[PDB]
């Protein structure tokens, strides 16, 4: 974002109240990982070539929920609706992104700044913009770099989002958690990658590509050695991801 | 407190990191109610008259943990110890109060301000200063007002802390949660009291005493009528409680 919109005092209070409601609900239900995936899938369809897609509430749409990459997100939508209903003033766009920021916070992650003002767009973006787990470097730069407009550093920091969660065979075809503490947000994702594959944990082709790249590799090593650096770079990347196509840029 | 102490930039940085660590651990373990009871029992021992007791890390001591009213708090002290070891420069006084503030935040409660600077004291206070659940009005004002120095408003807002958590027969004799949502911080404690006793939910004599007092009753209806009012008052009472005898007042 560059020039953030001025929201009404009631909209602002709505946001402050929804944040508190989301914290308790997400904490109690232990669904932080799925909610972060929802926020990421909502924001990651932004394509700078056409200036379409992005964090604009379209994911709740049937057309978009039908995308292969969105398998299982229907439960995230259904989960949050009860809370969303108490806030008709807030847009789905802002709401899902606020949930994502809360998901990181509740699990012990850095506090990502949030700015309201996103509007809900009527039509969902076409399928195929989100990353393929079976691909590598080339693909990652095309998706995050060419389409989204993010930096190489951002790619690595955001991949760290896998520090929480796990894959489910019926949703993506892969299975298992990336770390030993799938509900704690830390830099352990990078250490697992550096220590090679092991039975109980999951490592996707896309995660491994970070190990063989000349730019990615030294960042994976820094993050594994210093959590504070990982957190600051993650916050920076998540903030930009969430405002893709919003408030000027 | 009125005049906050200057702490090093490293100390403040440690506090912020500790806050993030406490969030993830407390949410994952679902022990927020227990953590708040620990913080409250740590601060509620202050005697303004003698200027003894209060939030100064003494609850980790065996002699104080042996106080019958602190039954089960030994478990909370142990649960947090591994996190405390990651932050050796932070005092236990600050640590426990910070943990109490976090417990409120993750359950959906208001954001209570925190100011570091409490020093740990070698001598825990004498037994018997904490409120007795079998008594009423006179005793509550005797404890909160005379000893601690809090107002009648503070007494009712603070009792609202029962919105999360439950009694355990092997800790106090009583059993059951006060609300049908013990991990969600809201004003349900007050509405439960106003609507009488129900099967399953708990109401202590000290809780019921709020209904038969000229000053307490109106406050109960005030908070039962408006959650925003409750949140503002609680945050204020909690801030005062956590700083009893610290930074002057
Ligand atoms: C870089 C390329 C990425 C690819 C190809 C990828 C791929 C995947 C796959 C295959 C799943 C689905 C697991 C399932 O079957 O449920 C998954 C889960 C997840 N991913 Fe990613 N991911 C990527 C980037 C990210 C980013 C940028 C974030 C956000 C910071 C993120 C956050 C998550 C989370 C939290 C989960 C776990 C969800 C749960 O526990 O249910 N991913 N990812
Ligand atoms: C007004 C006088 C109060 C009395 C006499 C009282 C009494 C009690 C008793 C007997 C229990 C049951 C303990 C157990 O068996 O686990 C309890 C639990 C609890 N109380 Fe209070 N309470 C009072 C004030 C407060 C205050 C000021 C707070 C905090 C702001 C608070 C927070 C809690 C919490 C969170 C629990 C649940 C503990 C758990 O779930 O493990 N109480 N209280
Ligand atoms: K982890
Ligand atoms: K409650």
């Amino acid at each position: 974002g560059k020039s953030y919109p001025t929201v009404s005092p009631d909209y602002q209070k709505a946001i402050e109240k929804a944040k508190r409601k989301l914290r308790g609900f997400i904490a109690e239900k232990k669904c932080a990982p799925l909610i972060l995936r929802l926020a990421w899938h909502s924001a990651g369809t932004f394509d700078s070539k056409t200036k379409t897609g992005g964090p604009f509430g379209t994911i709740k749409h049937q057309a978009e929920l039908a995308h292969g990459a969105n398998n299982g997100l229907d439960i995230a939508v259904r989960l949050l609706e009860p809370i969303k209903e108490q806030f008709p003033i807030v847009s789905y766009a802002d709401f899902y992104q606020l949930a994502g920021v809360v998901a990181v916070e509740i699990t012990g992650g850095p506090e990502v700044p949030f700015h309201p003002g996103r509007e809900d767009k009527p039509e969902p973006p076409p399928e195929g913009r989100l990353p393929d787990a079976t691909k590598g470097s080339d693909h990652l730069r095309d998706v995050f770099g060419k389409a989204m407009g993010l930096s190489d550093q951002d790619i690595v920091a955001l991949s760290g989002g896998h520090t929480i969660g796990a894959a489910h065979k019926e949703r993506s075809g892969f299975e298992g958690p990336w770390t030993s503490n799938p509900l704690i947000f830390d830099n352990s994702y990078f250490t697992e990658l550096l220590t090679g594959e092991k039975d109980g944990l999951l490592q996707l082709p896309s995660d491994k590509a970070l190990l063989t790249d000349s730019v990615f590799r030294p960042l994976v090593e820094k993050y594994a050695a210093d959590e504070d650096v990982f957190f600051a770079d993650y916050a920076e990347a998540h903030l930009k991801l969430s405002e893709l196509g919003f408030a000027e840029a």
